[PDB]
């Protein structure tokens, strides 16, 4: 499928424990996908000081269209020193790698993959 259902647990910014996906945008969005296949990808939605306190490469869902099922169409964009790689809507939230925070919510999103 060109589209698959996700629920995220959304993760506050302290909790994280791996607060990136590696260190080229190629890997990290390679690695984003493979999370994101394996249900261990987590969402921290971003608010004044969350980014500084992530490990860039970022792997950014964003919003692709204007929902069904109550899931919100999303895709990956990168960025690195200030350059993004993809273009899309506005940031649902920044994507880390879940190794078992516990979530204060889940977003719903269709993910383009």
């Amino acid at each position: 499928k060109t589209h698959v259902q996700l629920s995220l647990p959304v993760l506050q910014v302290r909790d994280v424990l791996v607060r990136g996906f590696g260190d080229s945008v190629e890997e990290v969005l390679s690695e984003a996908r493979q999370h994101l296949k394996d249900g261990t990808c987590g969402l921290v939605e971003v608010e004044k000081g969350v980014l500084p306190q992530l490990e860039q490469p970022y792997v950014f869902i964003k919003r692709s269209d204007a929902a069904p099922h109550g899931h919100v169409m999303v895709e990956l964009v990168a960025e690195l020193e200030g350059i993004q790689y993809g273009r899309s809507g506005e940031t649902l939230g920044v994507l880390v790698p879940h190794v078992g925070e516990i979530p204060v919510a889940y977003r719903k999103v269709l993910l383009r993959k």
